[PDB]
């Protein structure tokens, strides 16, 4: 299809990279990571974020990580 | 004296807050830095965690992210 991005793939992947970078600039282990990112996530929802889609941004956020890793796993994509 | 502490405060503090700027210096939408977070937070597990490991961490993640939530919201326990 045809969608016309102001924040391209690239220049979120490239975001994305450079917030690694950062990570990378301590090097902090994937605990203390996970931890930073965490609260940087629920640090968006408790400011951008109004209380009532803080939940609906919080559930779907949810789905979107746990498919992210139920994607890769695949297993026959079927269930057999 | 009785104390250990798991991280450094100020150590975790300039963590997330370095990776705050960046979100600040390009100025993300909400769209977007949620976007970046989401697949950064995603990106660590596909690096130093099996998808053995990753199901139950994308759950941990779940539950520390939406319990922190959950803690600004409910502050009116009395319905009984």
């Amino acid at each position: 299809m045809a969608i016309q991005s102001k924040y391209s793939n690239t220049q979120v992947e490239s975001l994305i990279a450079e917030i690694l970078v950062v990570l990378e600039k301590h090097k902090a282990p994937t605990d203390l990571s996970l931890m930073a990112l965490g609260n940087c996530v629920t640090h968006l929802l408790e400011r951008k974020v109004p209380s009532e889609s803080r939940q609906a941004v919080a559930e779907q956020f949810a789905k979107a990580l746990a498919q992210s890793v139920k994607s890769n796993l695949e297993h026959h994509h079927h269930h057999h």
